[PDB]
């Protein structure tokens, strides 16, 4: 039969058959939406990002054959639970619904990805990991976010894995890859490295891409929690707070491939795409190829 | 339980459930997206036309209760059938493949609403409706469209009306309002005219709008065809050939209000919208609340 | 001696000095800014509109000598008190912040004018006049705003003015003029009326606009509450929920020059513009005139 | 045989051919465009006008046949002379090449149109015309640019017609309608009435038009110089300085159409015109309309 | 004498002399637009990329004296023959206005440059090249477009060297630099393959790029296709299917350079520019240096 | 107390109190803005970028602790004197407006930050610094930018430097970084070799920056300018006239903070960013943060 052309037909993620988060199903991969981003503090837009990397994945539905003739995500099976209905402020409700809906998703795939949203997400989203031992997170991010408070509140997007490690004493490290900016939180940087999580400024990853590969986890059950600024803004310049000298499409990917090759994916957040702020809409068309493309990995390599 | 926010869920038209168009379902209104533009000769955009139409939608979700505290629409059910699945080039498949989709959907609702789409897609639209006995088409558009050449082919966006009336015995009248402009086709004018069709033009619905609803149809069958252009460039931008003082929303909806309420009814196409000529997002918010305004005053009038 | 262009210079309102809301100053009219919008439900955006307001009130530095020759707001004394600094999230405490600064600003002019900001900033701006006997205000909406809850939370922008009149006693009437839309709170709307509030749709004004001014109050407290969404979408589309049909910019004008002639205006606000939303900068630049024009009413018949 | 569709073909005026300024050739009408902008006082833009209203005009091409089929421009033959070659800054050199070119384009055509640029180019454009006997100028604008100084020049947008009327006693009267706005230069004023100059508000155009044609002159020489931001900011937002409730291109065009009929017009101008404003594009293409149109009338009622 | 400034001006590609398809002219270099989209299937704006070419060459008229103080294109003429003119749909018959215009155009200059339009249109670009023997091609493109048939059409943009070879035997060869993405069709790199075509893959590129130039032709006749997106989307945003980590504009140069270097360039083509999809303008601005660039290249080694 | 975020309060470069150039002030480093950009040859803009950069420094406020934990520009002060009043044209009287306004800032600070403006300005700028022996100026830019005359004119900005020095003795000598670009002017480049200035095209940057970094001046006095299309325009796409192939913000940065640290600084100014022409907004915030990490830089290195 006739396949649609990309700006055909109802943008589900990876064109997969809706779903209902509570329903009677179950997938391989299951996408959710958190059209969330009233915590962030500079440029809003993130809320429309679940819709846009909808639109763009239309460019990427699997299965994908390469160059080299190999064919990866075959026989990967895709839902799309649609996107947790959020209220109008209420930051606490807003975070319930996302956890619970976090939790009936990922009981009913084997890798649920998120899409965002501010960074706050990864908050309530994590919650519904708390069963996962030893649980790590591999986070590509120009920010470490890792801050208690910030502008008079706790729930800003600069604290969603401070929030998560006070609630999940499962969650026992962090890996944050791509850190740069003048300005950090002294306070968080302590907090942080008092808990032994590793931080891998930019600088590393330009100088020895290969030793970065080699700080990643071995063996351990990996959350992938993806800020595309962490990416350089001439590559991904739809987001709310850029930061010069980043991640090429090339590095990111490589960070992503190599701790899927050798780790237990249990899900993976993409956070703070900005559409309205890069009308080439490269931002979505490359994001959404990158989830994509860690799916391809993962599976192309699961225990 | 709780809503749904604009930016929030899945977009299909009017956030009704997705369909096959030759499923099995049943509903009281059917949409069914042409992302076709390839026929038009200027600005192309209108292929992304649904999927900004069903976006638009979500704040235009059925039933409504006006400020007169009366509720229309209740009770009536939707269906969002998708897109026709079009191929690239090949016209002629093209126009098959949205009859056929158009024949389906019909026959399984009261009320089928068509979301183009360059104008051209009216011309296999109207091809499923060759039944409808004395079949008359109420026409808001700046253009006449009933050219029977244009830049050497049959099919552009100026001859959808053209073809469909040689086509079409049963379709013997069409009601074209709000046309203007410096170039008219003098061919095809006199051949509208000969068919004895009604031409009137926007100065005459400025001079009395009065006199102008006493022109449209009295108790015939009628399919409405929208062409985005009709209405003012200050009020609808998004448009591939806008024209100067067209009409105001208001206007055109009281025109197919009026209709609406002394006819039958059998369908509906919205075309020639382009999201991406208008980056304040107004015009498919506006045609979007039009396309379920003209439906409160159809399902207000049902015998 | 020389005075800057349009786009010269610091962007303070009106040009005017910059003070501290709790500062030692006292000025005829004072600008005080809330950019806040994380209450709206659509499109955000009015979080910049205060920024973009001051610049383009550059190109109305006052005082003005009209065409006949005569010169308002001459010897009119002008302060810009910042904004209120916001904290993330946590609305009731940006609340207590936003009425703590109105009341300093209030406490050292005559006439201040607020900058949204979303429509729900109005609430925490009228606590503020709590001493204002019979307190009335005239507002320029195509929506009620009267809904106690929506969306699970109190504080939206659709429940400013039912948030206020719970707070503040002394807020005995509300009139409302430019309501229009396919949906309205049937609770809203008829909680409203019963309160003795008075509705004026968009089609009263266009039917009779001598008949509208007439149901304004006379020889009343008032504070003036503009909506940008009041005006016409073609005429301001920078703005999250625009709908069709709405206010000219000269209809708008004579309602708010109307009551300014007859009543002792106690403030004014001016929410919803979205400046990301109209790239071509008109939204900003009519909205800041506007603002220009009506203390330039006001004065004219302060008593 | 076939003709090229809006985006195909060199941009060059109506789609005339390409001539020199002093080459050897003539033409019924002859389009001259004159891309300087640096004489405004805010947003840059006009000097990119020329070319957007050669790409617009493509959507009008002449001649034209009504909805009556009577045609209009028949035999009317055009040609395009470029632009003036203008040096980067200095204003006193690119007024005497403009004046230059404007006379060799003026003695080779019968009517010459001038494509602004911003309306500074109108004096030394005027001055190509010292030999025409009791010259009339019939000016839409939303300003008087009537002024003697502005921020320390006398080059400025601002004093277009105070310097032709100072430099060519032949220009012996202008009648401006469309004037509005908070702000107007009382010597200015003084000084066009002192000159018996026609001033007609907006106002006027809006509670009278009869009135308004009827000041118009009759029998007389006339130069029509169209300032875009004369017309509605709804309507043409493509322009430096807006100002509400201006002309519909309706209006705009009556008078510019009893003024073609009932005078001898020896010359046109349509400056103001900012592109890189109006991402819709329907400022140019309602711009070049009226340029069309307006030649329409004229060669209409040839004597 | 004194010369235009980029804004000012027709614009003609280089700057150069306007003349006719089958006229009666003579250069070294000729330049001929196709602004044909309608068979790419993504997003549309390709036909719009002759006109935004021709604009941003106006940046880089010949000749050029670089920092060296050597000339490039010292003598070498130019000419700009328009644009094909195109139908509207019936892409057979814009087939056959291309190879014959193409035809017309390779018989009057040494070195023909055509403008796109989507890739579509290099196949009948190739027609017209039919009498080279051991025709070469070297195609700069992030895809293969060896396809054989695409959502039902057999002249699609994914499908042009495939067709182009099945009607041209002299067409012994093509080397295909810049390859990448997550999907490439099985049975078009098969078929490649089978021919002996080079498939060069971005990371080859990456990995070794003296071993690239030294796999690119000599002492062939080589008719050079550069499809934009072979460039990185940071570089090149302004086009339909953009893919991450691609040439930089000095790669891809360094690789026409050397082929311009050590063969027979009969001509060039420029495709799938979105001008649209870039509003910084760097994409044009960038793609017209590149043609002017490779000419400089070309005609420094002509025997 | 709390602090702002970045789209609240009054925008001043880095947040630092408002003064007068002649007020009685002191503070490390002052900021003054040149909203001039009517010297450049193709796309304006430039004259927003003063407020484009003050609006972006609310995202680098100082002081600023790093990553290591370490605090640079603690208790160094700040201070924003506005933006010289510049009169519409008159590019003379505007140059000494800008002269004088620069002294005053100068006599009243250690640092003075010039905010472009197109490169014209940097001119008047230095005329200011004709009191500092053996003044050497170190050039971020893609153009050398010392002709003599362009365009009819000696005030362009391709001719910034060539008048300093003709103006300034003093300045003995120019150190240019980053030129690349197929044109060149030969008489430019020629008169630079004669005085000695070292040109250092982007190629030797890219091919050895250590080699390229042992070149810059040791001891001197040195003005930094900083043209933003020295950077690549995948980086800083919001600028006139982009060049392929240009500096990373990381090289450009490594460039500014070699000299700083062991050079007196005696100034800077950022010129040619064009905000209008990157809708991202990633142009001015990585610009803002260019200035501030460099005075970071600096006063790193204070004797
Ligand atoms: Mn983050
Ligand atoms: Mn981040
Ligand atoms: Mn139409
Ligand atoms: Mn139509
Ligand atoms: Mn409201
Ligand atoms: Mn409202
Ligand atoms: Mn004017
Ligand atoms: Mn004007
Ligand atoms: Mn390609
Ligand atoms: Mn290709
Ligand atoms: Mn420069
Ligand atoms: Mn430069």
């Amino acid at each position: 039969g006739p396949a649609h052309l990309p700006y055909g037909g109802i943008p589900t993620f990876a064109r997969a058959p809706l779903v209902q988060p509570d329903g009677d199903w179950q997938a391989d991969v299951a996408a959710l939406g958190v059209p969330f981003d009233i915590a962030l503090g500079f440029r809003p837009g993130a809320r429309f990002a679940p819709r846009a990397l909808r639109e763009a994945s239309l460019r990427s539905v699997p299965p994908f054959t390469g160059l080299d003739g190999k064919t990866r995500l075959q026989g990967v099976t895709f839902a799309d639970a649609g996107d947790v209905i959020l209220p109008s402020l209420e930051p606490q409700l807003a975070h319930d619904r996302i956890t619970e809906a976090a939790r009936q998703v990922r009981g009913r795939c084997r890798v649920p990805v998120f899409l965002g949203g501010d960074h706050s997400v990864s908050y309530p989203l994590l919650r519904a990991f708390a069963d996962v031992p030893d649980l790590h997170v591999v986070q590509l991010d120009a920010h470490l976010d890792f801050t208690d408070t910030r502008n008079d509140t706790k729930w800003s997007n600069s604290s969603p894995f401070r929030r998560a490690c006070e609630a999940l004493p499962n969650l026992v490290h962090i890996t944050t890859v791509g850190l740069r900016g003048l300005r950090f939180d002294p306070e968080a940087v302590a907090a942080a490295r008092a808990r032994g999580h590793t931080i891998i400024p930019m600088d590393d990853v330009t100088a020895d891409l290969a030793g970065v590969l080699a700080q990643l986890p071995r063996g351990q059950n990996v959350y992938f929690s993806v800020d595309v600024d962490g990416f350089d803004p001439a590559v991904i310049p739809g987001t709310s707070s850029p930061e010069p000298d980043g991640l090429t499409y090339a590095q990111g990917m490589k960070i992503l491939a190599a701790a899927a090759a050798n780790n237990t994916v249990v899900g993976l957040d993409l956070v703070e795409l900005a559409p309205n702020l890069d009308p080439t809409g490269r931002s979505e068309l490359l994001m959404a190829r990158l989830v994509m493309e860690t799916l391809c990995e993962v599976f192309d390599h699961v225990l």
